[PDB]
């Protein structure tokens, strides 16, 4: 048994919960659009929830020991996820195993609170070259994918400089980072094990042209 995806009518209070939270956590970068596109809506086109009762038990067993190394909280967050390994992440699961070690944070799973911020980690590190087809960053064509997951945070180390870390401090469970850019900084939310996340919603959309 592996994953089901549910897809969640336009009408049900939970797609517009999710496509609220998507559309309204669009902040500005200061990049001009490089990364992630030049726009300030998106066109969600589906939202699916990803039901896999393997990874759910993994999940809550690992929430359950944060809970018990926290005084009993786990610090469950939604938080979105942009990356090339969708596919593979909502089949298997997040594996910190495919981590890469020269993060600005470690090896570890990133994720953020603003949507516009996880869109720009779709095709890669700084929006790589783009999509596949068109080797456009701001491709208003391909669709694109995107996790809003829950995310067990448990105690958090709020990591100012960088720290190339293989595991979370000693007494913690998760990093917390605040990066610079050319003025604004958003938070990165990191874990070291790939149970801490579970990919609840699976996210189709497109960027859109700013309107003339
Ligand atoms: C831009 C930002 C902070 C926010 C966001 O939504 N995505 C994001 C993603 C990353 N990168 C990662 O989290 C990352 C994640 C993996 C990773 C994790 C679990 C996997 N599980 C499977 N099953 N397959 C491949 C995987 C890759 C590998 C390298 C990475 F660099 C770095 C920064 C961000
Ligand atoms: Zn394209």
């Amino acid at each position: 048994q592996g994953t089901i995806l549910l897809d969640l009518a336009p009408e049900d209070k939970e797609y517009q919960s999710v496509e609220e939270e998507m559309q309204s956590t669009i902040r500005e970068h200061r990049d001009g659009g490089n990364a992630g596109g030049i726009f300030n809506r998106y066109n969600v086109i589906r939202i699916q929830k990803v039901v896999n009762k393997k990874l759910r038990e993994r999940f809550c067993h690992r929430q359950k020991e944060v809970s018990e190394e926290n005084h009993n909280h786990h610090n469950e967050r939604m938080l979105f996820h942009g990356s090339p390994f969708i596919n593979a992440i909502i089949h298997k699961g997040f594996d910190e195993r495919h981590a890469y070690i020269g993060g600005m944070f470690g090896a570890g799973i990133y994720f953020a609170e603003n949507s516009s911020k996880s869109n720009q980690y779709v095709y890669g590190i700084g929006g790589g070259t783009g999509c596949p087809t068109h080797k456009d960053r701001s491709c208003y064509i391909c669709h694109r994918q995107m996790l809003f997951c829950r995310v067990t945070l448990g105690k958090s180390f709020l990591q100012f400089s960088t720290m190339k870390m293989a595991h979370a401090p000693p007494g913690h469970h998760s990093v917390i980072g605040r990066p610079s850019v050319n003025g604004l900084a958003y938070a990165e939310y990191v874990i070291y094990r790939g149970e801490q996340a579970y990919p609840e919603y699976l996210i189709t959309y497109q960027i859109m042209k700013p309107e003339h």
